[PDB]
C-alpha cells in the first residue's frame, strides 16, 4: 500500500519560516551512511528581514582516529517551489568539519513543541530513499506529551522509516 517514493512525502503546508526560528534540541535521529554528528545536537534557526533562513548547529562528532569534538556548524538555506522542502550549503568553523549541500525538508512541525526533519541523499533507481537521515526535534529538552509522541511516530512511518530512530542524549559535551 503505502508509497515510499521520496517524492510523495507529504511536507508542512505552508511553512513559515519566521515561526520556525529559535533553539530545537535534536531529541532522536535516523543517520545516514558516513560520519554524522552523534550526540549532544542543538539546532539555531534564523531568519533575516529578505526572508533568507539560516541555522546554526552543535554536535558531537567523533573522529575516524577516536577524538571526540564538538562541531560547530553553519547552513545557510535556500528556497524552493515548496514553501517547506530546502536546498542547504553547509560547512563547519573548523576545516576538518563535513562541508557539503543537502535537500532539508520540514515534515511536520507546530512550531511550538516539535518539528521532523527530513534529507534524503541519494534516490534509488525505483524513486525510494537508498540514503537518509532525519531529527526529530523539540522545542523542549525535556521532550513531548505522549499526545505528540503519537503524531510522530506516525511521521516516521510516512518516512517510511518506522522502528529506525535512537535516542539521542544531552549531557552538556557541548556545553550543555
Ligand atoms: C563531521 C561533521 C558532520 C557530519 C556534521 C554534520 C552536520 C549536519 C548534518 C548538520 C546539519 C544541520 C545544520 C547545519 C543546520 C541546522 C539543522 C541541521 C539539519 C541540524
Amino acid at each position: 500500500e503505502r508509497d515510499c517514493r521520496v517524492s510523495s512525502f507529504r511536507v508542512k503546508e505552508n511553512f513559515d519560516k519566521a515561526r520556525f526560528a529559535g533553539t530545537w534540541y535534536a531529541m532522536a535521529k535516523k543517520d545516514p551512511e558516513g560520519l554524522f554528528l552523534q550526540d549532544n545536537i542543538v539546532a539555531e534557526f534564523s531568519v533575516d528581514e529578505n526572508g533568507h533562513m539560516s541555522a546554526t548547529a552543535k554536535g558531537r562528532v567523533r573522529l575516524l582516529n577516536n577524538w571526540d569534538v564538538c562541531a560547530d556548524m553553519v547552513g545557510t538555506f535556500t528556497d524552493t517551489e515548496d514553501p517547506a522542502k530546502f536546498k542547504m550549503k553547509y560547512w563547519g568553523v573548523a576545516s576538518f568539519l563535513q562541508k557539503g549541500n543537502d535537500d532539508h525538508w520540514i515534515i511536520d512541525t507546530d512550531y511550538e513543541t516539535f518539528a521532523v526533519q527530513y534529507s534524503c541523499r541519494l534516490l534509488n533507481l525505483d524513486g525510494t530513499c537508498a540514503d537518509s537521515y532525519s531529527f526529530v526535534f523539540a522545542r523542549d529538552p525535556s521532550g513531548f506529551s505522549p499526545e505528540v509522541q503519537k503524531i510522530v511516530r506516525q511521521r516516521q512511518e510516512e518516512l517510511c522509516l518506522a522502528r529506525q530512530y535512537r535516542l539521542i542524549p544531552h549531557n552538556g559535551y557541548c556545553d550543555g
